This record gives C-alpha cells, sequence and structure tokens, in this order.
C-alpha cells in the first residue's frame, strides 16, 4: 500500500539530453534519432528577449553557429530550420540511446513527468500536471530551457512538453515538441498572465478515491448530490465543470471502492463548504489535483 | 524559480534492476558487477513469513533454485551467501550497465530517491526521507520488495535502502544494502510498530529557508528566540531536538537569505503555536519535513 506523488523512471529520455550552444546562449537539446530538438530563443541575447524577430535573427545563424554537446562526443550540425518555437538541428549521426516515442500534445488536467536539466545534464525528475490556465508549477532555474516532459506507456515515450518562460508570476510557459506553445504565452520578454487558475475537479476525485483504498476514510459522508448541484458548488470554489466524461473516466475507481461518483462529488461538496478542520487526506492538508484517474490506478495496481 | 519535491534521475539504477525467483516468490533484485542483492525472504512462503527460521530454509536452497532474469537474458548463479537480510547471489557475467557506486547507511532525517520496482522494471520514482522512527511513508504493492533507494552525487550512485516489509501500520520498513533493517524491525510477519514519529525539525527549517527564496515570506516575523527555549516549544510539538550543528549546516541558507537561523526558529516557532491561519507555504497547507539541507541548495543552486 501507500500512495505517493509519483514520477516515471527517466532513464529513457537522459539518453536523449544533449546541450546546444548558439553564440553566448546554452540551454538543452533533445537528441532523437538525427534530430536535435530545443527552443529557438538559443539564437537570442539577453537584450534580444525584449522583442525578438525571431526570423530575422535566424537568417544570420548558420549551420556552424549550433554546437550540440552529447558529453564529450561533439555533434555535427547539417541542417537547421525553424518550427514554430523550436529548433530542428539536423545532425549527421543518430542518437543510439533513442527510444520509441511520440510527439503528443496533452489535453489540460493531464499529467507528465518531468526531467530538469542544465548544460544538457539530468539533474532531477518530479511530476506535473498542465493547469487549466495552460501553465505548469514546477521547478525550473537559469539553463532549465529544453528540459522534457513525458509519460511512458510501457515501451513508448510520449513526449509532450519543452520548457521555454518563467512567467512574472513564478509560473513556468512551454511548448509541445511541435512548437506550439500551451496557452496565449509568447517566446518574449513582455509582461504575460495566466488566466485564473481553476482547479482539476476530476483529479480531485480520484486523490479522493485513492485515500479510501489508503485507510483515510474520514472525509466520506452520508450525503449525495446533483451533477448540475456539485458544479454549482465548483463553480463557486474556482473547481472545473465536471461533466459526464469525467464520470466514466472515474468508473473503475468507482466500481473498485463501491462508492457512486456522486456520493464522492457530495463528499468533496462538504470538504469545499467546511474544509479540512485541521484534518488531513494522504498526508497532505489541501485538496491535490495532480493526480489523474490514469495516475490513481497506475499506483493502485 | 520554483520549487519541487524532486528526486534524483533513475536510469543509473534501472540498469541494475533484476527480477528474482524461488520457489513460488518473486521479488526484485540490484545486480552491481557479478554480484545480484535481494532480501532473503524471497526463500520463504506466505506461510513462512509467520515465523521463519532463515538458516534451515537456506539449507534446502542450491544455486539452481535462484532465478535471476534481466529481461530476456537468464543470469547464471555460481554461488549464494546471506548477509544479514539480504541474499548475494554471485553470477558468472557482471553487469555492464553498472555505475560507479557506494554502499551507504544513511541518517536518521536523511533524503534518498526510491525507484519502485515490479518483476524487475521499474515503475516510477518518488522522493523519500528516513523518518526518525527508522521508518519511510512510500508507494510500496505486492511484488514491491527489492526495490532500493539511493542517492548520486555527480558520478557515484550511493545505495542506501531496500525495501522488506510493510508494517500493519501502513508505513514500510527495510535494510540498507548490507542487510542491516533500518529500526528495531525484523524480516518476519508480526505486530511490529515505529516509535512516535518526530518531525525533522532541520529540514523544516530549510524549506522555510527555500520558501523565502521563491517569494513565499507572510510566515517572517518580527520575534527571536535562543536554542534552548524553541527546544522546549519543539519538544511540545513532536518535533526533533534542534543543535547545534543543525544550527551550522543551515549556514549557507541563513547567510544567502540574511535571516538569521535563531530568527528562522521564531517564526517557526508561531507557525507551530499559531497554525497557519488557511494560508500555503510554497504550496502546501502543512510543514513540509522532507527536504534536507543540501536538497535545498540543490534546487536553489
Ligand atoms: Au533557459
Ligand atoms: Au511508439
Ligand atoms: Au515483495
Ligand atoms: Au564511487
Amino acid at each position: 500500500s501507500g500512495f505517493r506523488k509519483m514520477a516515471f523512471p527517466s532513464g529513457k529520455v537522459e539518453g536523449c539530453m544533449v546541450q546546444v550552444t548558439c553564440g553566448t546562449t546554452t540551454l538543452n537539446g533533445l537528441w532523437l534519432d538525427d534530430v536535435v530538438y530545443c527552443p529557438r530563443h538559443v539564437i537570442c541575447t539577453s537584450e534580444d528577449m525584449l522583442n525578438p524577430n525571431y526570423e530575422d535573427l535566424l537568417i544570420r545563424k548558420s549551420n556552424h553557429n549550433f554546437l550540440v554537446q552529447a558529453g564529450n562526443v561533439q555533434l555535427r550540425v547539417i541542417g537547421h530550420s525553424m518550427q514554430n518555437c523550436v529548433l530542428k538541428l539536423k545532425v549527421d549521426t543518430a542518437n543510439p540511446k533513442t527510444p520509441k516515442y511520440k510527439f503528443v500534445r496533452i489535453q489540460p488536467g493531464q499529467t507528465f513527468s518531468v526531467l530538469a536539466c542544465y548544460n544538457g545534464s539530468p539533474s532531477g525528475v518530479y511530476q506535473c500536471a498542465m493547469r487549466p490556465n495552460f501553465t505548469i508549477k514546477g521547478s525550473f532555474l537559469n539553463g532549465s530551457c529544453g528540459s522534457v516532459g513525458f509519460n511512458i506507456d510501457y515501451d513508448c515515450v510520449s513526449f509532450c512538453y519543452m520548457h521555454h518562460m518563467e512567467l512574472p508570476t513564478g509560473v513556468h510557459a512551454g511548448t509541445d515538441l511541435e512548437g506550439n506553445f500551451y496557452g496565449p504565452f509568447v517566446d518574449r520578454q513582455t509582461a504575460q498572465a495566466a488566466g485564473t487558475d481553476t482547479t482539476i475537479t476530476v483529479n480531485v476525485l480520484a486523490w479522493l478515491y485513492a485515500a479510501v483504498i489508503n485507510g483515510d476514510r474520514w472525509f466520506l459522508n452520508r450525503f449525495t448530490t446533483t451533477l448540475n448541484d456539485f458544479n454549482l458548488v465548483a463553480m463557486k470554489y474556482n473547481y472545473e465543470p465536471l461533466t459526464q466524461d469525467h464520470v466514466d473516466i472515474l468508473g473503475p475507481l468507482s466500481a473498485q471502492t463501491g462508492i457512486a461518483v456522486l456520493d464522492m462529488c457530495a463528499s468533496l461538496k462538504e470538504l469545499l463548504q467546511n474544509g479540512m478542520n485541521g484534518r488531513t487526506i494522504l498526508g497532505s492538508a489541501l485538496l491535490e489535483d495532480e493526480f489523474t484517474p490514469f495516475d490513481v490506478v497506475r499506483q493502485c495496481s
């Protein structure tokens, strides 16, 4: 038993982490097959980030202006293009540690594991979720740009995130592996702000379902509610409207615990309305919303 | 910026995770050089765990009774011995993915990263700390025995934990890599109980120091205190007595933030005496004690 914030094993991705330098800037790259992926703001200076015309800056860059390093082996670049907000550096030698992988754009509320990197070397790994306002609450210091977020489906590595920005509000923003930012963020140093961060309601319910299987049951009450009436309370506390799809995904958890998803929403309703009285659930004194319904069945099975 | 519960990259240890089967029981092993390490309760049945005479059970086991598997390559065992509560299975072929490593017995309060494993395959990775009562609060389902806890010092892998037991109270107990249990626990299914779990006071202070560098400062007050007077309050709330050594280890954090460690203990004193008023610190609604003073400088640098 036991329940803990878990991240996928990062070994498959450590073999793809290289260091990319362009002029004076250094960041991390992702080395799959004979291409290296990295944020396109590597071709920028600190003054450039004020307002960078990225195409004009790329006019000045040649193939030898990109120093890709994989430890003590230097990669030779033989082609470079700009796909949205990433740079596709084509190299002459394919990565021998390339795993089975796809490029996936995850949905809001979904989770992924992040491998924090600096100068192409892995530093740590932690679990992260895409907030409804398309930001993430991570750990990213200077030089962490190019670090990736991924999911591991048995053999496949579903890359979904690449770090680009830290907003002046403390949170982080980034793109998928095709270069498209998550949310209305640009790779430019300006005054950007994410929306009102809401809570992934379907994720809170799955976390409460994990608490029942572990022994934490004090929050179980004797009430029920309706999907509409629970959405009125959810909307009041800045929670995501719970849909019928969310109800179905919680099906296996509802069947295994014997607690209907509407009874669980009634217990969550009272937690939102009465707080926690100073108690904890699964070692947390607040409601955790960074475990998907699949994350709970992954650890409980 | 940002602060998150981080674990070391697990790739170096995934290359050492094999599957060990003895008769009907299956668990995980650790493959370094030409030896495989695993819990000695692999030679036990479910009835045996009631009260197992381990030496007598090992009399009946031969070298071929140990099936070590590393994916689709079977390892040939040519020697087996019992070191305390682990089994040293000597194999004829050395692990090519062996990293630089030592066997370390960590102190109470220290942290390490755990790679959860089942049938020799890695499942996830999470950060864990050795509680003062020598238990850990982890995620361990059936078949997770043999999973390891480790620290990565640049190149070296400091293995420190191997999982053995889940106590009837929900927590987990295990041994170092030399076979000695952490705490007064035996590898037998009986009524074992850890002591009164206290809080790693030096770790809470380092976490509060990390909060200052990130923007969370509301808990900063205008008080100071003495080491003795703070220990009276700490002892009341089941906290670890803070020593002068703890004060020195917090030195770099105290100097970088400009806040003396006794002023920080005064702020922590009021949090223990006034609670949190419903606020949070670094996204947590309670006091986190599973970040060492070195874990904070590791992420902030
Ligand atoms: Au960066
Ligand atoms: Au695939
Ligand atoms: Au086990
Ligand atoms: Au070493």
